[PDB]
């Protein structure tokens, strides 16, 4: 017996509300961040063209044994297509359009927990837009049409390089952080329990199809639901999990069914699982506001905790926004400049204990300039830019201010601060943000 979460917020945004994602999304967070995903219907008439050749794009998916608390071929689209609906209408000896969604929900959480059964499916996840190409028009003769689309906030495309993101002045590859993934789905293809990268949001739209299935957590519950994944699958690496599960626990869910024309915000931190109803062809892009900037901060010095890899340095995209305070916007500027502050007294503590520690010689370090795996911690793997030590000894090695006693066998005497900036560099970097805001 399969209980179905409450169903999660779902907003129907007029024109003015829907003219800038943005403000839209600040505007829900109070109802939003307490059920950690929702779903935004836009104006009936809101309807970007979608054209693609089902012959020529090709992929290879993914292999999906579905196992509850578990850890090849080419397709073109057509064909993919082809299998994914006589895949449905065998399994249930039915036309695809005449099987209830709550039946297909029922069903595949029987599925992965039934060992009796080996069903498997394939899932074209993680398609690159690079290579595969956008579903959302973009610049390359496109119609009239097509170019009423170009420049929406909610044409994936534009949203990471919008003036309210964070991202939007950075030139670094964050890895496809920047990018749309694509994901054709087939009857009961799933993604596991998860939290995105930095703690960032997530956007999802499905182009045309059946409908896509999703579970969710807010953000406030993440370390609940972590430790009942814990009490009973410690072997964890992601994992299907059944929601009613987490809620005997008193862990907080919420679902809802996904369809064609639709979008799915998920929030910091916030946990997320589903699966897809048939064929279908979805498009996401990860996103970071202002409200975000102290939860990245947190999240670092979680994975340090956790010694676990960064996908970018979050201090050096403060200095970077720092560096153009002239071209920001004033409301980012503002927020920029409370994070840099915290950055730098965190950092002139952290000076004076390595120094009272007995390293004394320093000299200035250009981090950026290195690959990522050439400066990680030694030791919790962080992705160093404020500052490191180094010692002649181990040549090449690094260690955050953290770390100081986890690198050299040789007394400290011998080793080096290597920092980007002194603190009398860092002063007017953080004024020329106040007064970029304060205008
Ligand atoms: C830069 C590193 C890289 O290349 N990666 C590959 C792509 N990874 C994204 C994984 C991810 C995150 N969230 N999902 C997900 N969330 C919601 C809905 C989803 C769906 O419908 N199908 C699949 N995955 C979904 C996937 C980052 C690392
Ligand atoms: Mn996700
Ligand atoms: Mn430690
Ligand atoms: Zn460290």
């Amino acid at each position: 017996m399969f209980l179905p979460p409450p169903e999660c917020p779902v907003f129907e945004p007029s024109w003015e509300e829907f003219a800038d994602p943005f403000a839209f999304i600040h505007k829900i967070r109070p109802i939003a961040e307490q059920t950690g995903i929702c779903k935004v219907r836009p104006p009936p008439d809101w309807q970007p063209p979608f054209a693609c050749d089902v012959d020529k794009l090709h992929f290879t998916p993914r292999i999906q044994r579905l196992n509850e608390l578990e850890a090849a071929r080419d397709y073109t689209l057509r064909t993919f297509g082809e299998m994914a609906d006589a895949f449905k209408s065998d399994y249930f000896n039915m036309p695809v359009h005449m099987v209830p969604t709550e039946l297909v929900e029922k069903e595949f959480w029987r599925l992965v927990s039934t060992i009796e059964e080996d069903v498997t499916v394939e899932y074209g996840a993680d398609i690159a837009s690079k290579e595969f190409g956008s579903g959302f028009p973009v610049r390359d003769k496109l119609s009239p049409e097509e170019e009423e689309y170009l420049d929406s906030g909610w044409n994936l495309n534009n949203m990471p390089v919008m003036e309210q993101s964070v991202l939007a002045h950075i030139t670094a590859d964050i890895c496809g952080m920047k990018l749309p993934w694509l994901y054709v789905g087939m009857c009961f293809s799933s993604f596991c329990w998860h939290i995105e990268d930095h703690w960032s949001y997530s956007i999802n739209y499905l182009h045309w199809g059946e409908p896509k299935t999703w579970y969710g957590v807010p953000g406030y519950a993440a370390e609940q639901l972590e430790n009942v994944m814990k009490k009973l699958a410690p072997e964890l690496l992601v994992t299907i999990m059944n929601p009613n599960t987490l809620m005997t626990h008193e862990v907080p869910v919420y679902r809802t069914n996904q369809c064609a024309g639709e979008f799915v915000i998920t929030f910091p931190r916030a946990y997320h699982s589903g699966f897809n109803q048939g064929f279908n062809f979805a498009e996401a892009v990860n996103f970071c506001t202002v409200d975000w900037l102290p939860l990245g901060r947190q999240c670092v010095e979680h994975y340090r905790l956790l010694h676990r890899y960064c996908v970018f340095s979050h201090d050096e995209m403060i200095c970077k926004m720092a560096s153009k305070a002239d071209v920001l916007d004033v409301v980012v500027a503002s927020t920029v400049q409370k994070d840099m502050a915290i950055m730098i007294e965190d950092e002139k503590a952290l000076r004076e204990t390595v120094r009272k520690l007995g390293v004394i010689d320093s000299e200035r370090m250009d981090f950026e300039l290195l690959p990522d795996d050439e400066r990680q911690c030694v030791k919790c793997k962080t992705t160093c830019f404020m500052s490191a030590i180094s010692c002649s000894c181990k040549p090449g090695l690094l260690v955050c201010l953290h770390h100081v006693k986890e690198l050299c066998s040789c007394p400290p005497y011998k080793y080096k601060l290597r920092y980007r900036y002194t603190l009398d560099d860092l002063y007017p970097m953080m004024n020329a943000l106040k007064l970029r805001a304060e205008s």
